[PDB]
């Protein structure tokens, strides 16, 4: 019995697969805007937080004050500004894996049984099928975020250097 | 590997669980007018359709032309008549259980390997695992009516009356 195999599966299904066909799109319009106006550029892949605390705030910023939403991408999912010393270090769409609120209520409702250490192990396996259906989906739209909690700001920054960098070299 | 376990599990956790609370007494409050304008009453439960085909229409009265809508349950849910040669034979807030299209999009994604016969098994072990979480839950406030396709007005109605009977002898 494994919530996380459907979990991944309905996400996938019902959410990630109509949103990402659209997305590069999407962003190489808002940047025509953005390149204008700041000479800079928002990052294309669509960054997807995996907590594996499945602790999904309101807001992000209130998981790392240096993560403060910047736009909303039109057509919709928002733009969240990286900070380091006040400074705009990167762009991205940024977004967390909702289903982990899933795994965090199960826990918490006691006829369940779902332990703590259930939500764990439902979360890593959750991050890893997830990694499964994408790697075989029709790509290179999204990159899986996972961590446990350390800079959240500072791991993002990594994927979005490391994508520029990708960018540039092939 | 059985999707059925979390998309049973997220459906109660994210929509049966929140409605549920509330049903009983948003249908008495609407009732107090329906039994002065109709001499009737709408039913007490909420009604789950479980076509363990996978198939959920748009539209309801494409299922059977013998169910039609009739009326939106305020604060929301739809309010369906059932209909015996031409009558109202019954009321009731019907609706169907929606992980089953996702079940039916991924058996049409080919890259799942999820075959027809793995959706219909899937379907059936989403109604069980859906009974057993609602048997423990805190209730007597819904109704699972699976079938595999008859009549669905004749099925549905075939629960109203049961639902009824129970109502005025215990
Ligand atoms: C149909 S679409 O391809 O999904 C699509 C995607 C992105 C946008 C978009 O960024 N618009 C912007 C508008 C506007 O629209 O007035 O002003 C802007 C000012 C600054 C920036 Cl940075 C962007 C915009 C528009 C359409
Ligand atoms: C806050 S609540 O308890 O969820 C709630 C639940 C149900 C209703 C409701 O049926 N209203 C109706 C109103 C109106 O509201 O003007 O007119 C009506 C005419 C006919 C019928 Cl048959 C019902 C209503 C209202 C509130």
């Amino acid at each position: 019995f494994n919530v996380a195999h459907g979990l991944a599966w309905s996400y996938y299904i019902g959410y990630l697969r109509l949103i990402l066909p659209e997305l590069q799109a999407r962003i190489r319009t808002y940047n025509q805007h953005y390149n204008n106006l700041l000479r800079g550029a928002v990052s294309q892949r669509l960054y997807i937080l995996l907590p594996l605390d499945c602790g999904v705030p309101d807001n992000l910023s209130m998981a790392d004050p240096n993560i403060r939403f910047l736009d909303k991408l039109p057509q919709s999912n928002s733009i969240y500004e990286l900070l380091e010393n006040g400074q705009r270090a990167g762009t991205c769409v940024l977004e967390y894996a909702t289903p982990l609120q899933t795994l965090f209520a199960m826990s918490q409702y006691s006829q369940a049984g779902f332990s703590r250490e259930d939500r764990l192990e439902q979360a890593k396996l959750f991050c890893r099928t997830l990694e499964d259906i994408l790697a075989d989906a029709p790509q290179n739209n999204c990159r899986l975020i996972a961590y446990q909690e350390f800079s959240l700001s500072q791991e993002v920054l990594h994927h979005l250097r490391q994508e520029e960098k990708e960018e540039v070299t092939v």
